[PDB]
């Protein structure tokens, strides 16, 4: 446990582990996999562009130190984390490895920097986090072994149907190879794919949201080709489309992810949607929409009337549920499109503008759409003094640029 000295060493360097974070992950991967090349059938091998990557650390080592002193909102940012860590199926003795070669490397590029008394602090901090995440993860690993139709590790599916939806985006229906019942999710789970890839001759993990609903028995999953061109071509996801046909097995996850309405509470439900269109939107439309009545309110941002099939459905529901409010925004409207008929507002979602219908007591925000958008609206939320522990979002589903 960290004394306060030790955290405000962390909160005085953060800035700086931050600053270097994309050298430092790069030097940790180089050492890591020569010492444990097993480690890269866990691991993402396709390489990404240096700038987003270093954003994304940025945020994380920004994230650890903001909420340091506050227990209640960073274990609300580390229960993601765990779902993540669940479904690659992370395990506690795989820790010691990932920190001995993380701390090696942050020593490393720091150099002069990275005095005695910084080494010590971010050691300390590792091995409390690690600590509180491997006790999450037990857990749910623990409940889904126990759940009808659970289990732990991986699990052989066979693919019964493969339905091309169009010229991007393929749907595979999965089935148990041993024919036995499958455990349920809510919408906004995902599961993990694990599959081997030929070109690298190892083992890849992607995830996939789940559609539909649960049955007991199947489960399905959109995916988009990635890659092409000015791209190299994404690993797994061509590999799906071109060499995965019915019949192949591919090995999945239980169903994991903190991202889905709580069906249980009665609470306020708002939902900010960036560019997903109905899949599997849809589905979580449907929960929250369930009984009895539930104070929702949606927020479509959208691009303008061109694609607009997500833009009617909700005018649809919003006509029917009485207790469902619903605004539209359109960054770049058309000439025929006109304010206050086609759309609410202009521009990206903009939570100031709407602060009277959003700013619910006791009120769940779940954001999704672009990673960018969702780390926007994530940063807006915060600022109107929405806790962190009320505020989820996630990739999800097969285009975040739908309409
Ligand atoms: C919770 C969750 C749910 C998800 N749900 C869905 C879903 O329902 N449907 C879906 O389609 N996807 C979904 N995804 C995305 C999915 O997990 C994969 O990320 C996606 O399929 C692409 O994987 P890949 O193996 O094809 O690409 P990778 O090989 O991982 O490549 C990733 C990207 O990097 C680009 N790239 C490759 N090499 C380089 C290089 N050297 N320099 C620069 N750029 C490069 C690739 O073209 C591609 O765009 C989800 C992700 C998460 C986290
Ligand atoms: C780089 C120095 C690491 C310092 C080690 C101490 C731990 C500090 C970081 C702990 C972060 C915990 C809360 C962060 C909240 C959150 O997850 O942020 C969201 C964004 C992303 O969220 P979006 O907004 O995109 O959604 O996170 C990132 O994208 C991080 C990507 C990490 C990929 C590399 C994984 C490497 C894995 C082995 C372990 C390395 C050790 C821990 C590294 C932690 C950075
Ligand atoms: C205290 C230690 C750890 C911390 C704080 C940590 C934190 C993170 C974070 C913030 C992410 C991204 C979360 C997201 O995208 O939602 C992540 C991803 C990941 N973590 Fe953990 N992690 C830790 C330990 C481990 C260990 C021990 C392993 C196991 C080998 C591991 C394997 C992964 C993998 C494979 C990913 C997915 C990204 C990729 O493919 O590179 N992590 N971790
Ligand atoms: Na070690």
């Amino acid at each position: 446990m960290l004394t306060q000295k030790t955290k405000d060493i962390v909160k005085a360097t953060a800035p700086v582990l931050a600053e270097h974070g994309y050298d430092i992950i790069k030097c940790f991967y180089q050492r890591m996999f020569e010492a444990h090349p097993e480690l890269k059938n866990v691991f993402n091998m396709a390489h990404q562009e240096q700038g987003q990557q270093q954003q994304a650390l940025a945020r994380a080592v920004y994230a650890y130190a903001e909420n340091i002193e506050d227990p209640n909102s960073l274990m609300a940012v580390l229960k993601n984390i765990a779902n993540k860590h669940a479904s690659l199926g992370v395990k506690p003795e795989q820790y010691p490895i990932v920190g001995e070669h993380l701390l090696a490397a942050i020593k490393e590029v720091l150099g002069n920097a990275a005095t005695d008394d910084i080494i010590s602090a971010w050691a300390q901090a590792y091995g409390n986090l690690a600590d509180v995440l491997m006790g999450m993860e037990s857990e749910l690993y623990e409940r889904s072994a126990e759940q009808p139709g659970g289990w732990k590790g991986w699990r052989t599916f066979v693919i019964r149907e493969k339905r091309p939806e169009s010229d991007v985006i393929t749907s595979f229906i999965l089935e148990p190879a041993d024919g036995g019942p499958v455990v349920n999710f809510e919408p906004g789970q995902y599961t993990s794919v694990a599959i081997d890839v030929p070109a690298l001759g190892l083992q890849q993990i992607r995830q996939y949201s789940l559609s539909d609903m649960p049955n007991g028995r199947t489960y399905r999953i959109s995916v988009k080709r990635e890659g092409g061109g000015p791209q190299p071509p994404g690993y797994v996801s061509n590999l799906l489309h071109d060499h995965v046909n019915v019949g192949d097995q591919v090995k999945l996850a239980a169903p994991y992810g903190s991202f889905h309405i709580d069906v249980d509470a009665k609470t306020p439900i708002v939902l900010i949607s960036g560019g997903v269109g109905l899949t599997p939107m849809v589905s979580m439309l449907k929960v929250a929409l369930q009984a009895p009545p539930r104070q929702v309110v949606f927020v479509h941002g959208a691009r303008n009337s061109a694609v607009h099939a997500m833009r009617d459905r909700l005018r649809e529901a919003a006509k029917t549920y009485e207790n469902l409010d619903l605004f539209v925004f359109y960054d770049q409207p058309l000439p025929e499109d006109v304010q206050g008929r086609d759309y609410d507002y202009p521009g990206l979602v903009d939570v100031k503008q709407i602060e009277k219908s959003i700013l619910l007591p006791d009120a769940d925000y779940y954001i999704c759409g672009p990673i960018p958008f969702m780390r926007m609206q994530h940063d807006a939320l915060k600022n109107l003094g929405i806790h962190e522990a009320r505020i989820h979002y996630e990739v999800f589903g097969p285009d975040l640029f739908a309409e």
